[PDB]
């Protein structure tokens, strides 16, 4: 059976941990404030590399597989997760970001969520995306969350709306 943990507890286990350490928890609560200040989307390679340089003339070079490639556009979101007991900043990556977008606008397939966001933002439709992110404000989910010493960074591994 699944055992949930309060944000309060997670934070204190985090404070009391060594550098390389990582732990996963199941959390219940809501999403607050998807952040629109930073770059929402990034170019990624099929080699699981985020390290992708954009060259002139529609070229992209992957630092990992060390070659020019044709990248995908992936969502990387930063938000706050909040239960009755606490609040934390988390990073949500493409599988889960895309899943959220798709869940508010099911016309947008997970596969294309990043591109959708990029095309809107870069062509004067940022508002349309702000709107989108707002409808998630205070929506409740069950998350699987992971922390790690580096600061303590928290990442969403999994999301389910219930
Ligand atoms: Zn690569």
């Amino acid at each position: 059976q699944r055992i949930y943990s309060s944000i309060e507890e997670i934070i204190q286990q985090a404070q009391a941990s060594e550098i390389g350490q990582k732990k996963e928890f199941y959390v219940y609560g809501n999403l607050v404030s998807i952040q629109m200040k930073n770059k929402l989307y990034y170019y990624r390679c099929t080699c699981q590399g985020k390290s992708v340089l954009k060259y002139h003339g529609d070229s992209f070079f992957c630092e990992s597989c060390q070659q020019f490639i044709n990248p995908q556009v992936h969502l990387m979101l930063r938000a706050f997760v909040q239960d009755s007991t606490g609040t934390i900043p988390v990073m949500i990556f493409d599988q889960q970001s895309s899943q959220l977008i798709n869940q508010i606008d099911p016309s947008i397939h997970v596969q294309e969520a990043g591109q959708y966001v990029k095309n809107c933002i870069e062509n004067g439709q940022e508002e349309i995306i702000r709107q989108l992110f707002s409808k998630l404000d205070f929506a409740r989910f069950i998350f699987e969350i992971q922390f790690e010493n580096k600061e303590i960074a928290y990442k969403v591994l999994k999301i389910e709306k219930e």
